[PDB]
């Protein structure tokens, strides 16, 4: 009962939320530019400073032309309204949004310990525990989630930073959606994609638990468990139902990889009649306390390098381009609950 009315308090809270969008809590003015942290093919994420507090935040910019370009204007939107709306301490805080004539802005806390891929590709695998450690996070994350009928769609190491005390921050919500039911976008990274996805079916939350799958193999082999040159030969592979398993992985892992890599959604961990607690009652997880993750007072596997608030140095290099902003709205009617 103590699980069931935190996630009814918690859906109480989103909701009132999600149908009262906050808009327009800043202007672009209001920050100082320091650094280009990442670029992408409509948007940019910026380290910027507050020019009255002080404080440091990830400003993510998104064109309006590209966005609709690139037909991503619900997605845009949803992450956003989603954003606004969530609450939990493995999702990083959205603190401002507002628009322009020309971008989208989402202002969010900075996580200055960087994204795990550079720390798992650094140090090469992490060890069962370090690994058991962040997916235990990423399973009450999406507990979370899904109670509130969102799917997150864009599961990877990239998408997950490392914060001061070695907890994880999920980033990036470009593909969250609020879904009863089925969805069906083609959306997400091919490496992690379900093979429901692949093959164009109506899917649902059991998508997230199969990136899971692909998550906990990568971190703890390196590498991911289906890998090609090509897309179209990721996919063969995802949808045959065979992965090899590297001879150090323990017989626990290997039992909940199997089930949470189950090809047929219908047997998939995570969604059978007793939802998540077959994965936190798995025996890979037998020395988790789920409640002390939550209340983040594990030792984490390892504290980040950084100097300060400030420091950009687990972030890599990216040329520097001018945040343009037209004399002339575009968009505006794409863009208007934003
Ligand atoms: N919330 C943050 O501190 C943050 C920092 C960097 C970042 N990324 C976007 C993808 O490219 C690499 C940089 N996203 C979010």
């Amino acid at each position: 009962e103590s699980v069931k009315e935190f996630l009814a308090k918690a859906k109480e809270e989103f909701l009132k939320k999600w149908e009262s969008p906050s808009q327009n809590t800043a202007q672009l003015d209001h920050f100082d530019r320091i650094k280009t942290l990442g670029t992408g093919s409509f948007g940019r994420v910026m380290l910027v400073k507050h020019k009255e507090t002080g404080n440091h935040y990830a400003m993510k910019i998104l064109d309006k032309q590209k966005v609709v370009k690139l037909k991503q204007i619900e997605h845009t939107l949803n992450e956003k309204r989603i954003l606004q709306a969530v609450n939990f301490p493995f999702l990083v805080k959205l603190e401002f949004s507002f628009k322009d004539n020309s971008n989208l802005y989402m202002v969010m806390e900075y996580v200055p310990g960087g994204e795990m891929f550079s720390h798992l590709r650094r140090i090469g695998r992490f060890s069962e525990p370090h690994a058991r450690f962040y997916a235990a996070q990423i399973v009450l994350t999406f507990e979370y989630l899904h109670s509130l009928d969102l799917i997150y769609r864009d599961l990877k190491p990239e998408n997950l930073l490392i914060d001061q005390q070695g907890y994880i921050q999920v980033t990036d919500f470009g593909f969250a959606k609020r879904v009863k039911g089925r969805t069906w976008t083609l959306c997400g990274t091919p490496e992690y994609l379900a093979p429901e996805i692949i093959l164009s079916k109506g899917y649902n939350k059991a998508v997230d638990w199969w990136a899971l799958g692909v998550l906990i193999y990568e971190m703890a082999a390196g590498y991911p468990p289906f890998f090609a040159d090509q897309p179209i030969q990721i996919y063969e592979k995802i949808v045959s139902g065979k992965v090899r398993f590297p001879s150090h992985f323990s017989s626990d892992l290997k039992d909940l990889l199997r089930n949470l890599l189950q090809v047929d959604l219908t047997k998939r961990f995570g969604n059978l009649k007793n939802g998540v607690n077959d994965i936190k009652n798995h025996k890979w997880f037998a020395t988790t306390d789920w409640i002390a993750i939550y209340q983040r007072k594990v030792e984490a596997p390892f504290i980040p390098k950084f100097k300060g608030p400030g420091d950009t140095s687990n972030f890599d290099d990216y040329e520097e381009e001018e945040i343009r902003v037209s004399i002339n709205e575009k968009c505006g009617k794409e863009f208007t609950e934003f």
